[PDB]
């Protein structure tokens, strides 16, 4: 996949974070995905483990807003803000398989990040 | 190490940039750590590359300022700016090993970056 692809497809990811779609967001993944939300904590492996990772949002209306994102190489960066009046400022990271689903996901925020 | 610590490196880092002291910026990092600045370009591994790709860098006084840093398990994530009337904001991940030497660096930005 390209970076234009990738990026396209963080754009996929926010919308339906946005949506509290969990299902159209585990479909993003690879099979053998990881996410790693937040840094530090036990790694989720595999897209079961991940949408059951994202059943915290099913139905969860928010909004999201891209800051800044970089797209390079198979990764893409993205600084970004969850709203759910609280807002989560997100620093995340995201690498991409050769068919351009999500082979990993890392997020880089505490509660120190919401306001 | 810890995140405290790594932070800590971060800051340290940062400073021998802005003050030009490679040497010093390649004794923080693991004598076989990865620097890839910008992601998607060919990895600089082992000190001895390292050391080289800073030393092109250095003498040059520069100024550095964090935006907003995330110490979480073995990484920090740090999205600052470098000002060399020319400034961009990069964001930057590094990880680091048990004895809080930096393992690896990864840079994200591109010119578009640059005000």
């Amino acid at each position: 996949s390209t970076p234009q692809d990738n990026a396209n497809t963080v754009h996929r990811y926010l919308e339906f974070v946005a949506k509290g779609q969990p299902d159209e967001i585990a479909a993003l993944y690879a099979d053998d995905a990881t996410v790693e939300d937040p840094v530090g904590s036990e790694v989720h492996i595999g897209r079961q483990a991940i949408r059951g990772f994202y059943g915290n949002l099913e139905n969860v209306q928010s909004r999201t807003e891209v800051k800044t994102l970089r797209a390079l190489g198979h990764e893409v960066a993205f600084y970004w803000t969850l709203s759910i009046g609280m807002t989560m400022d997100i620093i995340s990271v995201m690498t991409f398989n050769d068919d351009g689903r999500i082979k990993s996901m890392k997020a880089y925020w505490t509660p120190e990040n919401i306001t």
